[PDB]
């Protein structure tokens, strides 16, 4: 009943992967960038660290199925080739089985075992040489086990990682043997939160949260920053409430922006659920389609929060 072999093999490969990015990142970063058809960037770094880790997944676990974020539909040319020797750094696979293996990503997850991976999470955050995440969960059920999030640009280069039950837990990307326990804030009023949120203006309502946090007679600034990193932050006490705000009702929250933090908050004592107080729901899908937005916490403030945020957003469409 417990996962020590899906978490064993999700710390070793986030952990390669995190060297995949960091060396990725050695070099100009334009000549690496690729812009979707939907105008999000996605760089060679995202391929590389996808396709070395459905390779690994797939190998150890045959069977599992993979949901991930990239394919190779459109991928250009020159930025496939440069994938193709990052990649061959790690292992070797001929550029025919990086295609394939990237491509293994396409599970719509629901019943059964499903691996869930964002191979650069944020990656505008990554391209701002700031906050970014290498981003691995493992469910059954859409029930969370495993998560894991490494981190190579918050305070040093830190991995957290948890599987349920058995606590949160933080590495240095260097050295993943040796973990300390990790535990949400007891910061109890609302006035001395410190509140976190993305950083683009498209990725949340940051007009809103002032309204909410002004209410909530927040004194400190919102820190903001890119990726699941944010996550990473509710669960070691950096930061007390994280907010994710919609502006309608139609925007459908990726599983692979979600499911590693979310294990890691609640086994290091917080809370998080949607804008509505809702529980968030990793079972129907590729996203959570029966949810609207984020929010956070410590715990000891998510009501109190919740309140405030259905309130100032009452008016979605
Ligand atoms: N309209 C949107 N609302 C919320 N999240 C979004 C939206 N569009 C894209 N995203 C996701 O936001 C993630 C990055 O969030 P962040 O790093 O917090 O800015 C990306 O992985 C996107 O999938
Ligand atoms: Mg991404
Ligand atoms: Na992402």
């Amino acid at each position: 009943m417990s996962f020590d072999k899906e978490l064993a093999l999700a710390l070793e490969i986030v952990q390669v992967s995190c060297k995949i990015t960091t060396s990725v990142a050695e070099h100009t970063l334009t000549d690496q960038t690729q812009i979707k058809n939907d105008k999000s960037p996605v760089t060679v770094g995202d391929y590389s660290v996808q396709a070395y880790v459905n390779k690994k997944i797939h190998e150890t676990f045959p069977e599992d199925q993979i949901v991930a974020e990239e394919d190779t539909k459109t991928i250009p040319e020159d930025i496939f080739a440069k994938v193709c020797k990052h990649v061959q750094i790690y292992s070797d696979m001929k550029d025919d089985e990086i295609r394939k293996s990237i491509d293994l990503g396409n599970s719509t997850g629901g019943k059964g075992r499903h691996w869930v991976l964002d191979p650069i999470d944020g990656t505008l955050g990554f391209l701002r040489r700031e906050q970014y995440a290498v981003c691995l969960a493992f469910m059954i059920d859409g029930d969370i086990k495993v998560g894991v999030l490494g981190c190579p640009n918050f305070e040093g280069g830190l991995i957290v990682a948890a599987q349920k039950g058995c606590g949160a837990k933080m590495f240095s990307v260097n050295d993943i043997k040796n973990g300390k326990d990790i535990h949400v804030s007891t910061t109890p009023k609302t006035s001395d939160m410190c509140f976190c949120e993305s950083v683009e203006v498209s990725h949340t309502d940051q007009s809103r949260s002032k309204t909410i946090t002004e209410r909530l007679q927040v004194t400190k600034p919102p820190v903001r920053m890119d990726s699941q990193c944010k996550y990473m932050a509710i669960a070691s006490g950096r930061a007390d409430v994280y907010l994710r705000l919609p502006r309608n009702l139609s925007y459908q929250e990726k599983i692979w922006d979600h499911a590693a933090g979310y294990l890691i908050v609640k086994e290091a004592g917080g809370k998080v659920t949607d804008i509505y107080g809702n529980d968030l729901d990793f079972s129907l899908g590729r996203t959570l389609c029966n949810n609207h937005g984020i929010v956070a916490s410590n715990g000891i403030l998510h009501e109190e929060t919740v309140n405030v945020v259905k309130d100032v957003l009452s008016d979605l469409k």
